[PDB]
């Protein structure tokens, strides 16, 4: 079944891909999970480029029951991508003790596509991005997602790309990410 | 100098009515209703590679739209965030605008007037935490209940928004001095 790794950052130079790459390759090389052949998709919101100010729909997304009911075509396309996901791993930075606007914008554009789906929040920042993790988990709860958990990944702020010597040390989180993902499958 | 920053940029929106309620609530005891639709700070288009916390003055911003946005914000004395609650959180348009600046928020008093089916209290809490992180002097927050799905608001509801007069006025008059 499909695992969507949704990146939160859309900054031109950013750490998000490195974290998303770690999460992808952690699931892939996992011994428990090599058998369940999960298919993995890294979703780049910089590439989707979901508009902030233009939105043809005037109905609340909760009021929308299916994809064809959306007046907006860019929403419908984003609706398909997310609907095709069975498990979602949000890989997100923390901006000012909160979640990035690009991620919140994309999350808020949809509704029924999130329902009941397991969601793991992998945050990152100077102190793991714990405050963003906390906040985003609550937004996922509001969407009635099955919030598996949240892992907070410490990085050295200001250093892109990550040092050679810290990349290996991301793998301290391997056991928790895998125990959480596996018991869900 | 008091700025009422609207959080919603939806085409059909309740936000301007609540901003109007807050405005006329104040001046019925120097306002500026800021519209982020009109300011139109881009979500994706950043010239700036510099994190706004590293920026010591407006000039360092490589972005023209950011410099003007800084100008507007840095000028203000008191800020009242009038914001809806989207899925137990704050709107992206408001978070995007907030995150583009840093030093301009330092020490500024800020009151959050949220709204929603139950006053948008969850958004109010979440936004206050972000404001705390920007080292703003957070007065507090007031949750304004609305009927949801009817825009503009049912006319009978607009007067009864004034239940929140006491609290907004109490919280505001204290900070004035
Ligand atoms: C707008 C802004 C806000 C930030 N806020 C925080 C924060 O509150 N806590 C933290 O630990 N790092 C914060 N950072 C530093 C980020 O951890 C760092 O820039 C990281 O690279 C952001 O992730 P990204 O490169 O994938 O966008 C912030 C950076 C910027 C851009
Ligand atoms: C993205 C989306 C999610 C929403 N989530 C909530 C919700 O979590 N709780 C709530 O009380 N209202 C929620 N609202 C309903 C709003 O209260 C109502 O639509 C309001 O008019 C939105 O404010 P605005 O018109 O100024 O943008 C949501 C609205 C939208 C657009
Ligand atoms: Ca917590
Ligand atoms: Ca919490």
């Amino acid at each position: 079944m499909k695992v969507g790794i949704i990146m939160g950052s859309v900054r031109a130079k950013r750490v998000c891909p490195e974290i998303a790459a770690y999460v992808k390759r952690t699931i892939e090389n996992s011994e428990e999970l090599i058998d369940q052949k999960l298919k993995i998709q890294v979703v780049d919101l910089q590439q989707i480029a979901l508009p902030l100010y233009e939105d043809d729909d005037e109905l609340i997304p909760a009021q929308i029951k299916s994809v064809d009911e959306y007046a907006d075509s860019k929403t419908r396309s984003w609706s398909r991508i997310v609907n095709a996901l069975d498990i979602i791993v949000f890989v997100t930075p923390q901006y000012n003790w909160g979640y990035p606007a690009a991620l919140k914008n994309a999350i808020d554009r949809l509704y029924h596509e999130w329902h009941g789906k397991p969601a793991l929040v992998v945050s990152y920042g100077g102190h793991g991005g714990s405050k963003c993790n906390d906040q985003l988990q609550e937004v996922l709860h509001g969407l009635k997602m099955n919030v598996i958990g949240g892992v907070a990944v410490k990085i050295p702020v200001g250093t892109i790309p990550l040092p050679e010597d810290i990349v290996p040390q991301l793998s301290v989180h391997n056991e928790e990410i895998l125990q959480l993902l596996a018991s869900c499958i």
